[PDB]
RNA sequence: AUGGCUGUCGUCAGCUCGUGUUGUGAAAUGUUGGGUUAAGUCCCGCAACGAGCGCAACCCUUAUCCUUUGUUGCCAGCGGU
């Protein structure tokens, strides 16, 4: 059942053809999800990430579009797991071996 | 055939690499774009993240002042010559 608020969908311009078994769809040209299809895979999502914290992991929350940036900091501080607040640094998990300096060379300005 | 040394483009601001990513591949990206600088100088953005040789600084000299020392250098204030 429609546990969510309000969001009815959006984006009515570039629609994806391959989203169409999710899409309801009507009102003033604009798509609007089957939430009906919707809470079963949300659920289903929500119990995995569940396993997963379980076995002890990190999830690495992921959003940068402004709006969600603090949205995002409070929901990864909280449930103490790992977030990406702004602009994705490009290899950042195919080459961490590089990466992985400029968080240490970060840990030495915090200390000094 | 060479070492060493030197001129020259040119004291021009460029030249590259590791990892990542793209392409079947030669290669590309980074190093492009918006501003700015004498400068690949710096900031912002960005599949790039970092690094090196260059630029700049560290060097010598010149322009102001202070402390120390005062002869063979100096003579403001004092004595007469
Ligand atoms: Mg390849
Ligand atoms: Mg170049
Ligand atoms: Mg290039
Ligand atoms: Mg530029
Ligand atoms: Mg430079
Ligand atoms: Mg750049
Ligand atoms: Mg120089
Ligand atoms: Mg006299």
């Amino acid at each position: 059942m429609l546990k969510a608020g309000v969001h009815f969908g959006h984006q009515t311009r570039y629609w994806n053809p391959k989203m169409k078994p999710f899409i309801f769809g009507a009102r003033n040209k604009v798509h609007i999800i089957n939430l009906e299809k919707t809470v079963p895979m949300f659920n289903e999502a929500l119990a995995e990430l569940n396993k997963i914290a379980s076995r002890k992991g990190k999830i690495l929350f992921v959003g940068t579009k402004r709006a969600a940036s603090e949205a995002v900091k409070d929901a990864a501080l909280s449930c103490d797991q790992f977030f990406v607040n702004h602009r994705w640094l490009g290899g950042m998990l195919t080459n961490w071996k590089t990466v992985r300096q400029s968080i240490k060379r970060l840990k030495d300005l915090e200390t000094q």
